[PDB]
């Protein structure tokens, strides 16, 4: 019933460095939002990454089951069609792709192109902007199957109401009954989530809910 577990978790990048993580606890639910927060540095990535098995504990104790699938904070293209770049390899379904891409926004911008989903990317042809990119990258995790989504940081270069309604259309509806942990900073995502993790400088700056905190203001 628990999906990802981390109890007094410590760990390093580099033997005998500072700590990158330092006594981290939390704990998802199946098909619960964990929303991890933090300022440059704090640890955000590296966390996820710990969950990938990139990265091993020094300290406490990890939990967590299955397939993943990651969406980085840094969007990439590889040279072929949008729909290619979007089902990356898995199988094909016509459905499962189009909820993902209107989803995504991504219907409006495969529209006004000739070739819709055909179009080629990555290959010199059409140079997509920084927002076009973060929303393939963001429709490529999500329509991979797999039992954790870890999306780090994925609404890059949109501006705020497109932000919201595509961390509504997609985290939140779309991907309804999936375990996610969403790296992200913004107040209602952070609302939205059935748990909050604040990291600051590698440790715990808050772990709760947004009701708790706001019981704390006063
Ligand atoms: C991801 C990563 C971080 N680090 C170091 C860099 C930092 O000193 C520290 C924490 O880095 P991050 O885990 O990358 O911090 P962050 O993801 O919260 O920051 P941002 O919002 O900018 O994305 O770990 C490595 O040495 N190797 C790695 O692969
Ligand atoms: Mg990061």
């Amino acid at each position: 019933t628990t999906e990802v577990v981390m109890e007094n978790v410590t760990a390093f990048w580099e033997e005998g460095g500072t700590p990158v993580l330092k006594d981290i606890n939390f704990k998802i639910e199946r098909g619960q939002l964990l929303a991890v927060a933090g300022s440059t540095g704090a640890g955000k990535t590296s966390l996820l990454m710990m969950i990938m098995g990139e990265l091993e504990p020094s300290e406490g104790k990890i939990k967590h089951s299955g397939r993943i699938s990651f969406c980085s904070q840094f969007s990439w293209i590889m040279p072929g069609t949008i729909k290619e770049n979007i089902i990356f390899g898995v199988s094909y379904d016509e459905y499962r792709y189009r909820s993902v891409i209107k989803a995504c926004q991504l219907e409006e911008d495969i529209s006004k192109f000739a070739e819709k989903d055909n179009i080629v990317l990555g290959e010199g042809g059409i140079t997509l902007s920084g927002g076009q990119r973060a929303r393939i990258s963001l429709a490529r995790a999500v329509y991979k199957d797999a039992d954790l989504y870890l999306l780090d940081s994925p609404f890059g270069y949109l501006d705020v109401l497109t932000e919201k309604e595509i961390f509504e259309s997609c985290v939140c509806k779309l991907m309804a009954n999936k375990t996610r942990i969403l790296v992200t900073s913004k107040m209602e995502h952070l609302k939205k989530a059935d748990k909050i993790l604040i990291l600051h400088e590698g440790s715990s700056y808050f772990y709760g809910t947004f009701s708790e905190l706001q019981n704390l203001q006063p």
